């Protein structure tokens, strides 16, 4: 419901910032603070969401590995 509809909004925010990385330090280093927020809120999200957010949990997961090249890209 309107809950994955913000959940969506995210992951595509996420799309833009470490399409460049030419910062890095300072653009994906917020992005670590954000895919911590997304585990404790997976679940306080919702009533329980555990299989509806869990696709978002193996997706989110390529999310933060990726993530530690863009520090220096």
């Amino acid at each position: 419901m309107g809950s994955w509809a913000e959940f969506k909004q995210r992951l595509a925010a996420i799309k833009t910032r470490l399409q460049a990385l030419g910062g890095s330090e300072a653009e994906l280093a917020a992005f670590e603070k954000e895919i911590a927020a997304f585990e404790s809120e997976l679940q306080a999200y919702k009533g329980k969401g555990n299989p509806e957010v869990e696709a978002l949990r193996k997706e989110a997961a390529a999310i933060r590995d990726e993530l530690q090249a863009y520090r220096h890209n």
